[PDB]
């Protein structure tokens, strides 16, 4: 009254949880560094995917439908990464304080929670396209059409929404959290109602992906035994130029699968952790999640959507084909050459003069047209 005063932790617009009331203040210096560390997240990775879109939806090299998938990850993980990081994050940091608005906190993390489920949901989508391309058996391939594609986006985006969007009518909530600089979701409170909203976030929208990532990445690992007789046995029916048009064609579209293995790997590791000590402040010793134990962890994995870029930037051929013509300064310590390129390519050669027995051939492979 006429001044107010409690504590450091004493926020004006937003309702603090007593837990994060119940312990000391955090050093200056960590505030800093949680901001200094979450403006470079706010760069790198608005960069990355910036420049991710700006590829992709350019190189012609790259129009595949399959990528637009790409995209929407790139997509994704920036708007994150723009919100989530720089200027909210940050500032409240530099500042010990959350200035901004209380629905300014409810945004940051629906944001954050869309843009969380979206990326992850999203490798679903490509995992269910590298299986079309390498989980069946090499006859009944179909790989992705402009159609399917934009559709898939749509289903994901409904859904990354849907999940997120409980909180903002009062189904579990969003507050701040850790050393109240950021926000994020009620992990806390383990009424009826929160608590419900919780689980199904957990097996909504995390779990329901993961299945059919993994259900995808063994039904291909299990089919590849069965890929080196059809290589071997499909390469007896051949000429020594079309052999390599389909070892080159199988073992490109592998590689594009084993980096977004390599995301996925990214993904999980990073959120979890925090999701750990979601479930443990939810579930268990509540003394525990203290400020690091939820803080620290949550950083790891908001960075989750800044990797990608610097994955794709040292593994994928075609994008640092890209890269290098436009802006190769960038792989400046993971440079081009020529080779790589090459394997793709030749997945792109046409047909008159090479493989015409008795048994005339026509694939059933998305070329309808009105
Ligand atoms: C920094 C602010 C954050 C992370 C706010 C909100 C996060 C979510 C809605 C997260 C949902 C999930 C994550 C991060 C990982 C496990 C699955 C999940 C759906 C509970
Ligand atoms: C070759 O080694 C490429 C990586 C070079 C590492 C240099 C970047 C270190 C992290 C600095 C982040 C940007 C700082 C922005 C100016 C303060
Ligand atoms: C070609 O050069 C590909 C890009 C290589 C990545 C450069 C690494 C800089 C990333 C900064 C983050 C690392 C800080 C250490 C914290 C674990």
């Amino acid at each position: 009254d006429l001044r107010d005063n409690e504590t450091w932790w004493y926020n004006p617009s937003i309702i603090v949880h007593p837990h994060w009331r119940e312990f000391d203040q955090v050093p200056d210096a960590v505030y800093y560094s949680l901001g200094i560390f979450i403006g470079i997240c706010g760069i790198i990775g608005c960069g990355g995917n910036g420049i991710v879109i700006y590829l992709f939806t350019k190189t012609k090299s790259l129009q595949t439908p399959a990528n637009m998938f790409i995209i929407n990850l790139a997509f994704s993980d920036f708007t994150f990464s723009l919100v989530n990081g720089f200027p909210l994050m940050t500032i409240s940091c530099f500042l010990k304080k959350w200035i901004f608005g209380f629905a300014a906190c409810k945004v940051y993390g629906f944001i954050g929670g869309i843009f969380g489920f979206m990326s992850i949901m999203t490798m679903a989508m490509i995992s269910i396209d590298r299986y079309n391309v390498i989980g069946r058996p090499m006859a009944a391939s179909k790989k992705m059409s402009h159609r399917r594609a934009f559709i898939m986006i749509i289903f994901v985006w409904l859904w990354s929404v849907l999940w997120a969007i409980g909180p903002i009518f009062g189904w579990g909530a969003y507050t701040l959290e850790g050393v109240l600089c950021n926000c994020s979701f009620d992990y806390i409170s383990r009424d009826s109602t929160t608590r419900s909203n919780i689980l199904c976030m957990f097996i909504l929208g995390f779990f329901g992906p993961i299945l059919i990532i993994f259900f995808c990445y063994f039904n291909i690992v299990m089919s590849v035994s069965n890929h080196e007789k059809e290589m071997a046995a499909m390469a007896k029916r051949l000429n020594a130029k079309e052999l390599r048009k389909a070892q080159a064609g199988a073992n490109a579209e592998m590689r594009l699968a084993k980096i977004s293995i390599v995301i996925v790997s990214q993904f999980l590791l990073s959120w979890s952790p925090y999701a750990v000590v979601a479930l443990l402040a939810q579930f268990g010793p509540l003394e525990w999640v203290t400020p690091y134990a939820a803080q620290l962890p949550v950083m790891f994995a908001k960075a989750s959507a800044i990797h990608n870029p610097m994955i794709y930037s040292v593994s994928h051929p075609k994008f640092r084909e890209a890269i290098s013509q436009t802006f190769p300064w960038v792989l400046t310590c993971c440079q081009f050459d020529d080779k790589e390129t090459e394997d793709d390519k030749d997945a792109e050669t046409e047909i008159p003069a090479g493989e015409s027995s008795d048994a005339a051939p026509s694939a059933d492979a998305a070329q309808m047209k009105e």
